[PDB]
């Protein structure tokens, strides 16, 4: 409760400092990295790529990252522990389920799913003893019956442990609204939930509505933009055509309405990516060579240049995260 | 074509002995066993059960089993090795893809998949050095565009290595026919292919047509029957309501038509099963307490009893498999 679980062990809340709330070391699939490492060059190579990128973000002031990769995202905790130790960056691991669960998970009940999330948070991931510090869930527009179950089990495990919940949404379709509804029906406080991929929409009306309820708003894909890369149909589809400035501005808008306390910013960056078109990383790395350092290097100066007080900026990147991540029982 | 790859290393063809061609140590999902072993009691309990069952099969004469679990079936090669060693039964591992691929697989090209299968056969599984001795693929009725790629990649890897291909079909939909077409278009010889779940249809005309063309016919789920358990929907939907005898008789029927050399028999058994309803294992263990010994203990005697010469029985359980498994390069 006074401590947060990292892949290197528990840390005190003051030890977190500047935290990136939605990132990935690798975006893959369960067992993929162990079965076909060469798809990323090799395991060592992906590891070195990640350490370099984490060292650079650390130089920009980043002290902690929350890796929101779930079992189905192909999360490899041993890999997380190893790059964390090498780059000297704290990494918070996650439990929960994304939108590519295999049959062994899709056929489970809410009760069984609750047990699995609890196992990861209390006993540890696999046989490592490494505990999860957050629960990641997802909807892809209108919730499927299984997705519904996932949300309910995420909510029950949160209640029992104090651990927060972070989500993936189809912003455009106001997914946030349905998720809020389910979480509330389980008795979970909005304050323990972050509504993700929210910078993906321009609808300030949707956003302030959730903020007004106590939810945290995840503006985590700032550098995502295919402007110029309109050549590429795949990239255009994933990245979008809104510029990074446009996304960054959403931050200002919310602050302007009195919501600085409910904002969480991130890059939604990764060093490896197999669950997409081949070579999509190359494309991404071209669009954003700063990688995870983008927020500190480009978004912060930028917002300051627009009237946002530095002190306000420190609250969003240091204060908001600490409050969110500290394990809080009802 | 001298040696076959097992989880304990290469064996000579004469060492294979009585072989079960379509089995599983565990039926799961990639990464599941390592992430939630308690689902099976424990990984230790699972190993123990599996060792017991294999010793029982061994007591009955079984010397080798082919575990057709692919990556997406959650195949755990280290688990296989340990149980092989403890029970002293040879186990042949597989590469290929079944019907639950994750995004990282589903977005791959034919060229990309070829490389993954070759990796498993030549380089080995994961970092173990353990090499696959068969390629498993599947269709669930009419092939999806992804499935078609998988079949092409499997045909190409077989062509380069000489390792056989074994399939999963929706028998009632005559899936073997579309699979044959694809394989044939790739230049693959039918004798390198086993059309699985073939005991799931009563349509002998579909089976004889494939047999006539040179394909091997996998009558692999003999003990699967929901007979007397129709009070259970999930069970019945999976095991079917045709009796074990009905299935076994398809064996004699193909023999009677002159295709003994094209027949492969198995139990399609397992010691763990997470890719289905919870508790499915209990139901199965109720239905067939003999586990993988069912073939030797009940099917052989039954068949002998229906007039099949012992000699023919030996050909099917020893001979046919040795020929199918021998890595065979195209002339
Ligand atoms: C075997 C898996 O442990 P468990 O059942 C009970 C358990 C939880 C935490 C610790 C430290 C030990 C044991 O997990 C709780 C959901
Ligand atoms: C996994 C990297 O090995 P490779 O590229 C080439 C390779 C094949 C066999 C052996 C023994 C070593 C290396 O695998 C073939 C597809
Ligand atoms: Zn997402
Ligand atoms: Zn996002
Ligand atoms: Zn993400
Ligand atoms: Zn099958
Ligand atoms: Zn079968
Ligand atoms: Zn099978």
């Amino acid at each position: 409760g006074d401590r947060i679980n990292t892949v290197r062990g528990p840390i005190t809340i003051s030890e977190a400092g500047f935290t990136l709330t939605h990132e990935h070391i690798c975006g893959s699939s369960a067992g993929f990295l162990r079965a076909w490492p060469e798809f990323f060059g090799s395991r060592k190579a992906l590891a070195e790529k990640a350490v370099r990128g984490l060292r650079r973000a650390r130089a920009a002031g980043v002290r902690t990252i929350v890796d929101v990769s779930t079992f189905d995202i192909g999360r490899d905790v041993s890999l997380l522990a190893e790059v964390s130790r090498a780059a000297d960056v704290h990494i918070v691991a996650a439990t929960g389920l994304w939108f590519d669960p295999p049959l062994s998970m899709r056929l489970r009940s809410v009760e069984e799913l609750t047990q699995f999330f609890l196992r990861e948070i209390q006993y540890g991931i696999e046989d490592t003893g490494i505990r999860a510090g957050i629960i990641k869930v997802a909807t892809t527009g209108k919730a499927t019956p299984f997705q519904e179950l996932v949300l309910k089990a995420a909510a029950r495990a949160s209640l029992a442990t104090g651990v927060p919940v972070t989500t993936h949404t189809a912003a455009s379709q106001r997914d946030g609204e349905q998720q809020a509804a389910i979480f509330e029906s389980e008795g979970l406080s909005p304050s323990r939930v972050c509504i993700g991929h929210s910078d993906d929409t321009d609808d300030l009306s949707y956003l302030t509505a959730l903020a007004a309820r106590g939810y945290l708003i995840g503006l985590d894909g700032i550098p995502w933009s295919a402007i110029g890369l309109e050549d590429n149909a795949s990239a255009s589809a994933l990245l979008g055509i809104r510029s990074w400035q446009t996304r960054a501005l959403l931050i200002k808008a919310l602050i302007d309405q009195g919501y600085m306390k409910q904002i969480l910013v991130s890059n939604d960056w990764t060093f490896g990516f197999s669950s997409y078109v081949t070579n999509i990383m190359d494309v991404m790395d071209r669009v954003n060579p700063d990688g995870m350092a983008f927020i500190p290097l480009r978004v912060i100066p930028f917002l300051r240049e627009k009237g946002v007080p530095q002190e306000t900026l420190a609250g969003i990147t240091v204060t908001n995260p600490a409050r969110f991540l500290s394990p809080t029982l009802r």
